[PDB]
């Protein structure tokens, strides 16, 4: 709906604050009238579309750089599901920190919540995901700033339908520490 913007570059934004000429003020973000427009519907994990109450959303990440997540930012990921458990230490001692890839092929660390808008009510890209570990040599990827995730394995590019990333309990030899991971799909 919004002018050439995929629904996977839009946020719901009627939470934030609309102005006076029009624009809208999203988290500290000055959003356009052009880049916001009204849903009555939000695509699905087979790319088909439902209804939702009528909302506005908006296009941010042509703003701002936009994190493609699997659920809010303060769940964890458990066995392909989303679960708000995280405990006041967790929150603490895990890593917020994403590599991502710029257009200059340069590698930048983001903070996952501050440096980036995450997007967490889009669609599950299906269920039973998988999920990488990229200390493991075969399970590396590269995560542009745009969007576009790359799986090095296979070499395959996953766009925003096929791909999010989540905190995720990882074990520590003997430990177990808290870190973002991508999600694919197996065979979707
Ligand atoms: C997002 O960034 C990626 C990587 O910078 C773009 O995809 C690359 O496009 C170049 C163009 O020649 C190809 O040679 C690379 O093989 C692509 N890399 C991958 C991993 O696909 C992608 O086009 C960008 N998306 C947008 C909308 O600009
Ligand atoms: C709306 O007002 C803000 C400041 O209050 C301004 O920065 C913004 O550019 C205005 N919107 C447009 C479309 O000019
Ligand atoms: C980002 O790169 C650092 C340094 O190589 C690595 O230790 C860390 O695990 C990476 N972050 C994530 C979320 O994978
Ligand atoms: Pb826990
Ligand atoms: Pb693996």
């Amino acid at each position: 709906d919004i002018l050439e913007c995929d629904y996977f570059d839009t946020v719901d934004i009627s939470a934030a604050q609309k102005l006076q000429n029009g624009s809208y003020l999203f988290e500290g973000l000055l959003v356009p009238a052009i880049l916001t427009g009204e849903y009555d519907f939000r695509i699905l994990p087979d790319d088909s579309k439902q209804k939702v109450a009528r909302h506005i959303r908006g296009c941010v990440c042509k703003l701002k750089p936009c994190v493609r997540f699997c659920c809010p930012h303060d769940h964890i990921m458990d066995n392909g599901v989303c679960y708000d458990n995280m405990s006041d230490e967790e929150l603490a001692e895990l890593d917020p920190f994403l590599n991502v890839t710029l257009d200059d092929g340069s590698v930048s660390r983001r903070h996952f919540k501050n440096e980036l808008i995450v997007q967490w009510d889009l669609p599950m890209p299906c269920d039973g995901m998988f999920y990488l570990d990229n200390r493991e040599e075969q399970d590396k990827y590269t995560l542009f700033e745009n969007g576009t995730f790359f799986r090095h394995f296979d070499r395959v590019t996953l766009r925003k339908r096929e791909y999010c990333l989540q905190h995720l309990t990882f074990a520590d030899g003997n430990a177990t520490s808290i870190r973002i991971a991508p999600h694919n799909c197996l065979i979707v």
